[PDB]
């Protein structure tokens, strides 16, 4: 398919999401999608593409977020990768934040993958699976070969931990970046933050 898809999730363990009101819901769900909106902008500048090179597959809901990007792209692994990268840290500024105000805020973790053969699923179907297996804060992804040596220099990748599906069977936790990645993910962070 030649397509790359990112899904974001909230981490709900008391499951706030089912009895919070939508006058804060809604308002909250909008401004995690302002911030995914603001890293779809500066990464994919980063790479020379265009923020509407990254399909919008689904705005931030209780259920999440998805994003997708064709390979014929270069850079679309990276920008991808970025891009999450970017949200996560905006996400714990908010999340550290409302916690401050007692408002309501839920932490995001999120996955970036390609279709998985085995599993014979595409790659938003992979994402969304990759993801649903994650704790706070955590950023995992399903890469084939090509790709994974495009990002394993700019990623510390490990193995999942005690997992007990074939998705996380296949899967890498993102354990942290190279010198040049943490750079470039803190300055777009902080120009979203700052101005």
């Amino acid at each position: 398919q030649n397509t790359l898809a990112l899904n974001i999730q909230f981490y709900d363990p008391k499951q706030l999401l089912s009895s919070v009101n939508q006058s804060v819901s809604v308002p909250y769900f909008k401004l995690c999608q302002l911030f995914l909106n603001k890293s779809i902008e500066l990464c994919t500048k980063h790479y020379h593409l265009k923020a509407t090179d990254i399909d919008v597959v689904d705005e931030f809901h209780a259920e999440g977020a998805t994003l997708a990007i064709s390979t014929s792209h270069p850079h679309a692994v990276e920008c991808l990768l970025m891009v999450g990268t970017v949200f996560q840290l905006l996400s714990d500024v908010l999340y550290k934040r409302y916690r401050e105000d007692k408002r309501f805020a839920l932490q995001t973790r999120s996955a970036v993958c390609n279709a998985v053969e085995a599993m014979q699923i595409d790659a938003k179907e992979a994402a969304q699976r990759l993801a649903q297996h994650l704790h706070a804060k955590e950023s995992a992804l399903y890469l084939d070969n090509e790709q994974l040596k495009a990002i394993q220099d700019s990623y510390q990748l490990v193995a999942m931990p005690n997992p007990s599906n074939v998705m996380t069977r296949h899967a890498f936790m993102i354990n942290g970046m190279n010198a040049e990645c943490a750079e470039l993910a803190q300055n777009i962070r902080t120009e979203i933050l700052m101005g």
